[PDB]
């Protein structure tokens, strides 16, 4: 059957792994523990395919900046995640995507643009920022929230759907 290997990046607490969680596990992890490098795998069945989704969690701490390289090279499909009540977050997409795209020697890479934690009223990111990043990326954009499953699913599959375009 047909495997997808997605990588959730973005920087710290932004709640890669809550999504990530959610998403497999279907409960919401409260608490803050910062993730070295993780991996998921659930068999899902999308758009009446059968398939396996091969998850790489990774760091958003940047001490961990240097294994990035190694995962980009590996996966398929990127879900680059930030939080809308945390600026810098959504500023340091950029670099994300960058290296991305130079590991990749790509722009044409399966992205998808998320803005997490819907859910929170301190938002500093509106979404038509978020919007015409994703737009100039050429990427789809998505609001989630890891706590109420908002867009948890959608966020995911819409990555394996870019992945499916290419
Ligand atoms: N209200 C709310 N809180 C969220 C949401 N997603 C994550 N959080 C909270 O934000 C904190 C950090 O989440 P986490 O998933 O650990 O972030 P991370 O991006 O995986 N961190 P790291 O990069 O260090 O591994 C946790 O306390 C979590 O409960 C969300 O959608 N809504
Ligand atoms: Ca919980
Ligand atoms: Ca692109
Ligand atoms: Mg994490
Ligand atoms: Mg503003």
């Amino acid at each position: 059957m047909t495997e997808y290997k997605l990588v959730v990046v973005g920087a710290g607490g932004v709640g890669k792994s809550a999504l990530t969680i959610q998403l497999i596990q279907n409960h919401f992890v409260d608490e803050y523990d910062p993730t070295i490098e993780d991996s998921y795998r659930k068999q899902v069945v999308i758009d009446g395919e059968t398939c396996l989704l091969d998850i790489l969690d990774t760091a958003g701490q940047e001490e961990y900046s240097a294994m990035r390289d190694q995962y980009m090279r590996t996966g398929e499909g990127f879900l680059c995640v930030f939080a809308i009540n945390n600026t810098k977050s959504f500023e340091d997409i950029h670099q994300y995507r960058e290296q991305i795209k130079r590991v990749k020697d790509s722009d044409d890479v399966p992205m998808v643009l998320v803005g997490n934690k819907c859910d929170l009223a301190a938002r500093t990111v509106e979404s038509r920022q978020a919007q015409d990043l994703a737009r100039s990326y050429g990427i789809p954009y998505i609001e989630t929230s890891a706590k109420t499953r908002q867009g948890v699913e959608d966020a995911f599959y819409t990555l394996v759907r870019e992945i499916r375009q290419h």
